[PDB]
């Protein structure tokens, strides 16, 4: 059907190493906001893990939007390197 918003999170690191973690992390079964709740230095984010929950298009940056619904259910996007840092954007559905 029509698909206007999706659920998806979002965390801004310093360091790739902490960004792309959020990939290596999980996969040994996290939880991506055990993550979103430390490493999201947006202050208006790591008290939500990082979960914005729905969102659409004209809600986000340029940098973040495009690769926030490109992403399949569950999926984690690359450290897109914006001028608040590395997003880590994961749909959750």
């Amino acid at each position: 059907g029509p698909s206007n918003k999706i659920k998806c999170s979002h965390i801004l690191v310093s360091k790739q190493s902490e960004a792309l973690a959020i990939m290596e992390k999980l996969k040994s079964g996290e939880k991506f906001g055990k993550l979103a709740k430390e490493l999201s230095i947006d202050s208006g984010s790591a008290k939500k893990n990082g979960n914005l929950g729905y969102f659409t298009k004209g809600m986000m940056v340029k940098p973040f939007e495009d690769a926030a619904f490109k992403l399949q259910v569950g999926e984690v996007s690359e450290p897109i390197k914006s001028e608040f840092g590395y997003h880590i954007i994961k749909r959750f559905g």
